[PDB]
């Protein structure tokens, strides 16, 4: 309980460090979005922004569900 | 615990003003989508388009889950 | 905050009504592609099917949790 | 809330439907490919039967919440 | 009662056996990445593994999910 | 009872276990990557991340959904 819910929430805030790690890959990634490139590949470059803010809602679940319990 | 769950609604008031912002990329690309003979992009704009309604789900199931704590 | 819960269930049918139109969009797409040669599309089309799908169950998860409220 | 657990029965009911329409769907689609040259197209069968998977439990965890509410 | 979750818990078990068998599959095919090739598929197969991932994790939240009603 | 969720724990445990794996192999299989031709790619070792984060978080859902019934 109480040390591995310490340690839920080290997985959780190095959860968040992975989440910016991958925030900030994703403006990387559209910096580099120049010339329109392909379309197949416009609609990955979106897909991947939409899985980066699922991961964003899964993790204040996480949190919040941590903190329901 | 209310400052913390405020700031959990902090996060979840960018998340809101992420999707919006990602949405409309999506209705930008989602007229300018091509509908030339391949599917395989087709699939992905509609691939795309699935994963930020789901996106949008767990974002109210976040604001739902962190208000009803 | 009975006012942000009746906007919070505006969206969440509003949600359900885009969705509808993503499936129907999609239901014309998979179709209308009158002769299938290729495999990888074929898988693509399953890809964006089932995760329609889960858009479909998470937009119902999203009602309960907010009427579980 | 009687008639509204109805009607979101009838959702998942319909919902049900189609998830098992795309596991015969995905049945005999993903054994009647068998190209077998590239890890892409043999990746993109495993993705698809791995979202049919999350597409039963998330309407499973559906059914439920519905009968925990 | 104890039987209106057995009849549930008779589909949660089906499909906990079809996901012992998905991941079978695809750790033969993790296994068979032929040289090293082409990242694109690199990914994919990585995207693969995540997946199931996410799939025993749903799994697991279903069967607790069960266990909570 | 308790000894029932410790069956349960143990296989989110392997779940864990399994996950740093893949986490392992991201982190390798990105230095292997050396790409910057295809955004296409780019794109997708991103997708990969994300999703990795996703199941990650879904695994943190679980262990306190396991323990909080």
């Amino acid at each position: 309980t109480e040390d591995e819910i310490r340690k839920l929430r080290k997985l959780l805030e190095e959860a968040e460090k992975k989440l910016y790690k991958l925030e900030d890959k994703t403006r990387r990634s559209e910096e580099i979005s120049k010339t329109d490139d392909d379309p197949k590949a416009q609609s990955l470059q979106l897909i991947a922004e939409s899985l980066m803010l699922i991961a964003e809602s899964l993790l204040i679940i996480a949190i919040s569900l941590l903190l329901s319990s």
